């Protein structure tokens, strides 16, 4: 089982999963992901140089990110929305290419940084760039997975690894990922 | 204007609405939003326990669901269906209190669970429950939209949420909404 061997590549041997060591990380270049805090920080957001933000927790309960465009209106930052919920019930997969296409809308200028968050950029976020990574640099989900996790302390839950694996699957078979 | 508030709410901050990216969803404990293809399919209403089905869609067109009763005879699904178009011309509102009835017969029993849909359970199927919850569960519109929203993509028609408004104004007034 897939999940399974994605799971074993991201605990820490006693069962457990290190958490985020900081607010904010570049995982791979010019993409970003990151906690509520560093969302809701827009001076940070500009030292970083970032153009673009999408919120993958959007919404109002003590697990989302209660912004909005507004929010980011004449910081000079693009913002999109995902109103995901941290849950294996959540087809999070239905917002693979509308975040892959934001994050290329992003790095196809070369001074374009996008920032990916979530909640606590954890689950959600990692998820969209993993996916990213594999739809649009043709990463299968072992490599895109452990290089987003070399650089932050990540854990998608498991219907999201799933959801990555099938993902894997049909690119695998298409023939869009590098061997 | 409180059409406004409401959308954006709604909206994912590029001027767009998700859509949803599940068939079905509960949305709030025992009551089932979702589109035409659920609402025909038997096996999976059984499954999920449904005893009672709500088509708010319900005709011959492309933009409604072409159900009635004797499509859910010897199922033992209870079924009522209202003929309404998708426009913000229908007075969906002349239907608040015969759906939040009908929801109302559902959910009296323990064990009921009711599937409110229309064609994409996104606009017409979705107003309704939130009329329900504001109606009987006393929650003003706001916080029956965000609720509804958290567990569905969903967007009513300008219309439709013209019609909540004018809703929760009365029953603000006549004492009957949570604070």
């Amino acid at each position: 089982l897939s999940v399974q061997d994605l799971n074993d590549l991201l605990s820490d041997g006693s069962g457990c999963y290190s958490l985020p060591s900081q607010p904010c990380n570049e995982v791979t270049p010019r993409i970003y992901v990151g906690n509520a805090s560093v969302a809701q920080d827009i001076p940070k957001l500009q030292k970083l140089g970032i153009t673009h933000v999408l919120n993958a927790a959007e919404g109002r309960s003590f697990m989302h990110v209660n912004t909005n465009a507004n929010f980011y209106k004449d910081s000079g930052i693009t913002y999109l929305g995902i109103k995901a919920n941290d849950t294996q019930e959540f087809n999070l997969s239905a917002y693979f290419e509308r975040a892959a296409d934001f994050i290329d809308q992003a790095l196809a200028q070369k001074n374009g940084r996008v920032l990916v968050h979530c909640r606590e950029g954890y689950s959600r976020s990692p998820t969209l760039v993993i996916a990213y990574l594999m739809m649009r640099q043709k990463m299968d989900v072992k490599s895109a997975l452990s290089i987003v996790r070399q650089n932050r302390e990540i854990g998608p839950n498991d219907g999201f690894l799933a959801q990555l694996c099938q993902l894997n699957d049909r690119l695998a078979k298409e023939g869009k990922l590098k061997p």
